[PDB]
C-alpha cells in the first residue's frame, strides 16, 4: 500500500491536506500568511505526497522549495530546499519516509539542482541518505551591565531607530548585500520579508512584538522579554552586517539599551563580538548547534561553483549509499579554483557523501571525520591538505530558516 | 609610591602568608600537599609581593611557576607562568597590581623566558598587559542512552578498568607522549600527579571519587555524581590520548556505564567525540571558554620557535603598551619555519602583543581583532595571509590550569 | 555641543516621535489610551526632547506630569513628576541627559513647582542630580491556609464584592480620602482611573481580569493567576483604606478565598496586617524596594509646607551639585509648623540636597545618612534632633506609579 | 498523668535524656562541645522536665539560660533565655508543654528575672504566653560586581585578614564593646565564642570554612558558597562595627572580594549599608524577619531599666493570660527616665503583655498593635505619645540565636 505521486501543482485542497500532517507533527498552526509565503516558494513538479487507504488526507509528505544558496567563493547556486517532510504518526515504521525520499530526489535530481539542503527536525534521521552538517549556529550572551567596548574599537554611530514594517524595502536590501558576501546567505523572496516583519504573533516565540536598529549597512531586529524575575533580556532575531563599523555599531547599540540586563543572539562561530569587548569573558558562548545540512546531489557541479583556500590535486571516491551521486571524481584544485572530472583511476581519498556535504561550506575539520573512518586515505598528509583546501573563506552563516 | 620586594626564596612564613591571601582571593583552596606542588614549582627570585605597613601578612602578592609549553610544530619552551596574583581586598584600591606585575615581569625576561602564561581569575584585567585568550574548552555533553556509535566509526577495545593511584607511572607518560604532540602541552612534574590520584575529598570538586579508564595510549579519569533527581551522570576530569584508536575506544567505554545519564567532558575545540556518533546531535556542546592566556615576552625567540601553515613574508609592527617588548620586526616564514628579525623598515602590518599572544597557539581568527583594530593592514589580504600561516593542524589544549 | 528644545504644546507627530522612543527605552508600549491618559498630565512647556542630526525621530526626550502630592501635615503641594525620560541606545555616551535634565529643571523651577518627584528605572543616574528615596516598598505574603487572625482583631465585615468598572467613582471618592490623609498621596485623574478600571490584557502582570472588593471605607484590588504548581495566588494590585476597619475588613475578605494559597501584596513599611494575625510569622514580608524619589526645588517653599514631629533651631547648608537651590537656611521648627528662612550664619548641620529629598516625606533615620557623610554635623545630638523632627505620624505611601 | 520536676542541676546521664529527645526535636545534634557549652549557661534549678512511665528517658523537656541583655539606654539586665523546649512527638497532644512552661516560668519569676527571652521556632505556640517579636532581621545583599560605594563615604581603611580562630580575645573584644551600646546584645561566655570559631562542618551553615575581617573597631565574619552553576556568593554570618569607620571599612572591604558575585547578610533594620553607596538599589533588602521574642516578667523592673526617647504620664493595664504579671501601673516617664509603680487608678491605655515584651526595644510601631486592638486607648494621641516614648534611639539587634 505504498506508492507516492507526485503533484503537478499545489491545489487549495491539497494544501489544506498539508497543513493537516504537517501541524501534527511540527506542532502549532504557523499562520495563512506565512503557509501561503511558504506555499509560493514550491517550484512546481515538486511536492511528492503518499495518501491512505481511501485517499481522504495525506499519510506522508515532501517537497522542496525553490532556494539560491551562496557558497564560498561568493557563487549563488540553485538548491533544493526540503521542508514540509512528515510521515503520520499512526503510518509509521513501514518506510513511507523511505519510499517518498527517492521520489523527491529523484524530482530534485531531474529538475537540476547541484544541492539539497535542509535544517533539522526532532525525530529526523539524515546521514545515511547523505545530508552532513554544513553550518554551525553559536548561542551567545552578553551581560550588558558589565560588557565595556575595547579602546580600539569602532565607534561608527548611525545607527536609526527603526520600525520594521516601514523599511522592508531598505533592509531586504542589506540583508541581499550580506547575502551575496556570506556563505550560507540564501535569497528571501519578498514573500519571506512581508511575512516577517509583519509580527504574527505566531511565528513571535521567545518576546513581545519587535524592534529594530538600522545602519546603512547593516541592521538589527531583537525582541525584548521578560522573565519570571521581572527583570528582562534582549533575544537578537537576526543581525545583518555587511561592513565590519555596521557589525559593530549594531552591537554597541544593542548593549545601549539600559532596559535589559543580558542579550543574546544565535551566530556564527567567529563572530566578531567576542574581540570587540575589552575582555572575551564579557560575552559568553552558550551552545553549539547544527544549522544548515546539505546533501550534494551533483559532485563536479558542487564542487566546481565554490572557491578553495588550499591548492589540491587527487583523486576522490565518494561513496553514496543511497543514490548513485558519488563514484570516482578527480578533484584538482589550481589557484583555489576546482575542475572536478570524473573518472576511474583508483582513488587517493575515499569520502562518504554526508561529509562531502559537510566539509563543504567550510566549517568542519578533516579530523574528526577522519578519525571516524568517514574519510579515509593511505596518506594521513595528503587528508590534511584536502581539508585545508576546503576550508571557508568566510564563516557559513545560514540566512534563515526553513 | 609603593614598591614591591622581590622574594630570593619561598619560606615558610612567606607561604603561609601567601596561601592566606589565596584563599580569601580564590576560596577555600587546594590542600597543603597540593599547595606543596606548585610551591615546590616555583624558582627562584621569582615572587613579587607587596609587604604590608608592617609585614605580618602581605597586602600584595605574584609568583611564577617554572613550566614548560609545547607550541606548535612540537618545539617545548620554557614558559613563565603567573600564578597565585592576588591583591587583598583591603588594597586592591591602590594600583598594587601594576606594581607588582611591572617588577615581576622585569623578573621574567632577566630570566630568559620567551613566553608568560596564566589562565584567568575572576576579577584580573589581562589584555591590558598583553596576555591573549589562547586555546578554548568547549563543554561536550552527551546522552548515553540515546547516544549511538557511527558504523563506520572504530571499535579497537583495548581498555582496562582502573585503580588510578596504582598506575601513576603509566599514566604519566601516556599523557607524556601526548604533551610531546599537542600544542597547550604542560610537563607535569610527578609532584602534580600524586596530589591528582590521590584523588582528595577537597580537590574532588565535582563529583564522588575517580574512576580509570586505561588504555595501551590514553587514559581517562572521571567522577560519577547524582544531584536531587535520583539520577547519575559522568563527568570527564580528563581524557589524554595518543591514537584515535584510543580516543575512540575511551569514549566507547565511557558511553557504556549502563549507571550513567549524561557524560560531560571538557575539552578542546573541534574534537573527534561528535564525528564518532550516527547523528552529531546526539553530542551536545554547550558552552565555549578560555583556558590559557599567553603574553609573548620575546617576540623573535617565540615567533622563530614554532611553526606555520602558509608561507609569509611581512614586516610587523608588534604594540606593547606596557613594556617595551614591542617594535617592527621582519617576519620571514617559509617552508613552516620562521625567521624573525628586528628592523627599521616600513611595516606592513600592526598587531597589539595581546592578539600576538592569542594567534600564537593557532587557536583564532584574523577576521575577529581585524574588525575591532586591534590587528590594522591597509592591506587586507596581507592580514589573511598572515592569519593563515599562525593557525594550527593540531588543536591546542591547555594541559593543566594553575 | 547638544542644544535641547522645550516643546510648547505636545504635537500628535510629536507624541509619536516620543512613544517610539520610549518603546524602545521602556520594554512594551502600553496600550493607546493608557498614553492618551499620561499626556492628557503634561502641562504646557513642560516637554525637553533632542532631535537628531536629522531631525526625524527623538534621541532625546523627557518631560514632567503636572501633579499634587500629599506631605507629612496633610499639605498638599503642586510637583513635577519627571516622566518618560529616555535616551536612544544610539546616541547614549553622549550625555544628552544633562542637556535635558538642564533644561527640563529650568522649566519645572520657573513653573514654581517647590518638589520635583520620579519613580526609578534602570540606568537611572538619581542621587546624582538631587534625588532622593523618599518613600519604601515593602513586599508581604500571606499564606492563607495557615494565616489566621488574633482573637483581639477587629471583624467589622461590610465588603461587598464589586465589578471594579461599575463603581468607578465609589472608588475614587475612597481613594481620595485616604490620599488626603497619607503623605505620598499623589490626586488621581479620571482619565487615569478610566485606564485603571478598563483592564487592557497589555498592561496586566500577573493575572486575570481584575476582582475587588468595597468596603464604606476601603477597597482592594487584586489578580489571580495559576503560576508553575499550577496552584493559584492573588496578587494585591491596590489596597486602600481609611479606616482600621476596611483594613481589617478588606484583609479578611482577602484571606478568606479558597483557590488561592497565598496573598501578595506590595505596601509601606509599618502596615498592620501582620499585627493582625495571631503570629506574625504567617505574613512572609519579602522585599523592601524604592518607590518614590524627591528633589527639593525650592527648600524654604517644600521645608514650610509641611509640619513636623520635634522642636529645632538649627541653621542648614543644603548642598546642591547640579542647580543651585542650596545655600544655608534657618530653620526653625515650633510645635508642628517650620519657618525656613535664607541666612548668612554659619551652619550647624550640613546635608546634600539629595538627603533633604529623601527625608522628606519622613521615611528615613539619619542614622545611615550620617554615616556615610551625606550628613554631616559637629554636633551629635543636633543630628539625631534633626531625625527627630523630621519624622513623620503617618507611614510615607505613593499614591500610584509613573 | 502529667506532672513535671525541676531539676536542680544537670547530671551527666540527665544531659543524655535531653541530648536523646533533643535529636527527634532539632535534627542535627550539635557536636558535643557545643551542647557542653550551652549546659554551661544553665544555672541553678533551671531545668524542668515531664519523665515518662518508666522514668528511663524524658518526654517533655525544658531550660533555661542564665544570660545578660542590653536594654536601651545601655542598661544590661539578667533575662532567662528559655532554650532546649521539647516534647516526645509521641507524647505531644496531651499539655505536657504548657504543663512545662507554668513551671519553668515560675522558676524564672522566683530567681529574680525581669525577662524571659527566646528565639522563636517550629509551632511554635508564642503569643499567648506573653511573648513578642522584639527586634528584626532584614536579609540584604549587593551585587558586589556592580555596587559603588558614594563619593561622600568613609574609606578609613584598616581591616586585616584573619584566621578567626587565632584571635578569639581579641574578636569578643569588639564584640563586647558593641554588646553594651546595642539593644538585643547577648553577652557571649567564652565556651560560645570557642565554638563559633571551632568552625566545625556539621554547623556549617551557607557555605565552607570561616573568613575574617579585623578592624580596631569592628569585624566581618563570612562563609563563602559555590552555587551550581560555579559562581560564589558570600555571606556574612556576624558583622559586629563599633564604629562608623568600621562598619564602612569592613563593607569595603567584603565588596572588594573580585571572587565573589553577590555578598549577602542578615542584618538590623537601618544598617548603613546602602546609604553608603551611590544608589541604594544596589543594595536589596531582600527579607524582614523576627528574630529576639521577649516576655516581659517584671512590669515595674523591666520599664524602669530602660531610657525612653519621649515623656507621659500615663495609667498602663497590662493583660495577662498565662500569669499575673501584667496589672495597672503608674507609669511615669520624664528626662527619658520612667518611675513604675503599681496603682489602683483607671487605666489610659490597655495592653497585651505580647505587646510590651514586643515593642520594649523599640522596634515597632503602635499603630499596628492599635488597629489589632492589642493595644488600647481611647485618646488617640496618647497611644501616639506612648509609642513616641517607646521607640528606641539605637536600631536593636539580637547578639546571637539560642
Ligand atoms: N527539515 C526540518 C524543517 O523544520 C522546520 O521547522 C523550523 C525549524 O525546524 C528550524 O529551526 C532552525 C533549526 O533547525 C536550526 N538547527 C537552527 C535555527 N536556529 C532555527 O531556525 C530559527 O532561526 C532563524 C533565524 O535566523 C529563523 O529563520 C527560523 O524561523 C528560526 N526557527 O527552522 C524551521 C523553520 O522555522 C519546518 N517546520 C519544516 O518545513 C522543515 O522540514
Ligand atoms: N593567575 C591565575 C590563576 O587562577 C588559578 O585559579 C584556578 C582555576 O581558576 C583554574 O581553573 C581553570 C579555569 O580558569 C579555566 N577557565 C579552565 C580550566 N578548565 C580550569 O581548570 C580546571 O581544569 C583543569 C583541567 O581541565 C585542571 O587541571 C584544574 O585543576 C581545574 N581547576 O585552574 C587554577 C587552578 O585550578 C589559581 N588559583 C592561581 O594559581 C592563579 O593565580
Ligand atoms: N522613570 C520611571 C518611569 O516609570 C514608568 O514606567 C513604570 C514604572 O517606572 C513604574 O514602576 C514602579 C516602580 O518604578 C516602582 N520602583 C515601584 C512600583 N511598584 C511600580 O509601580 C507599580 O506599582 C504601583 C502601585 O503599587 C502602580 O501604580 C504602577 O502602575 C505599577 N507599575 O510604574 C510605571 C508604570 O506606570 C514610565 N514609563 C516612565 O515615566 C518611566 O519609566
Ligand atoms: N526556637 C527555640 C530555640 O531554637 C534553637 O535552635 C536555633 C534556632 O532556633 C535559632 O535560629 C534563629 C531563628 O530561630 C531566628 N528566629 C532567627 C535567626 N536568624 C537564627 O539564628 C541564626 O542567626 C544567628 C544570628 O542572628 C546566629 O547566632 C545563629 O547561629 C543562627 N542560628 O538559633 C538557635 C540556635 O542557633 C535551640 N535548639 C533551642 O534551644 C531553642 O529553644
Amino acid at each position: 500500500m505504498i506508492t507516492p505521486r507526485t503533484l503537478h501543482t499545489i491545489t487549495d485542497d491539497d494544501w489544506t491536506r498539508i497543513a493537516l500532517l504537517a501541524r501534527f507533527a511540527f506542532g502549532d498552526i504557523e499562520p495563512e500568511q506565512t503557509q501561503a509565503a511558504w506555499r509560493s516558494m514550491v517550484p512546481e513538479d515538486a511536492t511528492v505526497v503518499v495518501p491512505d487507504e481511501t485517499d481522504d488526507a495525506f499519510v506522508g509528505q515532501s517537497l522542496y522549495l525553490d532556494m539560491q544558496l551562496t557558497v564560498p567563493g561568493g557563487e549563488v547556486l540553485p538548491v533544493a530546499g526540503i521542508s514540509f517532510v512528515a510521515v503520520a504518526p499512526t503510518h509509521r515504521r513501514r518506510g513511507v519516509l523511505r519510499a517518498m525520499y527517492t521520489e523527491l530526489h529523484d524530482r530534485i535530481a531531474r529538475a537540476g539542482y547541484p544541492l539539497a539542503v535542509l535544517t533539522a527536525s526532532e525525530g529526523g534521521i539524515y546521514g545515511r541518505f547523505g545530508y552532513g552538517v554544513a553550518t554551525i549556529e553559536q548561542h551567545v550572551s552578553v551581560d550588558r551591565r558589565l560588557a565595556q567596548f575595547h579602546p580600539a574599537a569602532p565607534d561608527p554611530g548611525g545607527v536609526r531607530m527603526l520600525v520594521p514594517a516601514d523599511h522592508r524595502d531598505g533592509l531586504a536590501d542589506i540583508y541581499d548585500r550580506w547575502r551575496r558576501r556570506t556563505p550560507g546567505g540564501l535569497v528571501r523572496p519578498d514573500a519571506l520579508w512581508d511575512d516577517l516583519l509583519a509580527d504574527r504573533p505566531e511565528s513571535r516565540r521567545g518576546g513581545g512584538e519587535l524592534f529594530a536598529f538600522g545602519h546603512q549597512d547593516g541592521y538589527a531586529l531583537y525582541r525584548v522579554d521578560r522573565g519570571p524575575d521581572g527583570r528582562r533580556s534582549a533575544h537578537v532575531v537576526e543581525l545583518t552586517a555587511v561592513t565590519a563599523d555596521a557589525h559593530a555599531a549594531l552591537w554597541r547599540a544593542l548593549l545601549g539599551l539600559d532596559l535589559i540586563d543580558r542579550v543574546s543572539i544565535g551566530t556564527h562561530p567567529h563572530d566578531p563580538l567576542p574581540y570587540l569587548l575589552t575582555d572575551p569573558r564579557q560575552a559568553q558562548v552558550t551552545a553549539s548547534a547544527d544549522d544548515l545540512w546539505i546533501r550534494i546531489m551533483n559532485v563536479p557541479a558542487a564542487l566546481e561553483a565554490r572557491r578553495y583556500q588550499a591548492d589540491l590535486d587527487v583523486v576522490l571516491d565518494v561513496a553514496d549509499g543511497f543514490r548513485s551521486d558519488g563514484g570516482r571524481f578527480a578533484l584538482q584544485i589550481s589557484g583555489g579554483r576546482a575542475r572536478c572530472t570524473t573518472t576511474d583511476a583508483p582513488a587517493d581519498i575515499e569520502i562518504d557523501l554526508d561529509v562531502l556535504g559537510g566539509l563543504y561550506l567550510g566549517a568542519h575539520r578533516v579530523d574528526g571525520f577522519a578519525a571516524a573512518n568517514r574519510l579515509r586515505s593511505k596518506d594521513s598528509e595528503l587528508l590534511q591538505q584536502f581539508g585545508a583546501a576546503f576550508a571557508g573563506d568566510m564563516p557559513a552563516e545560514l540566512g534563515y530558516g526553513f
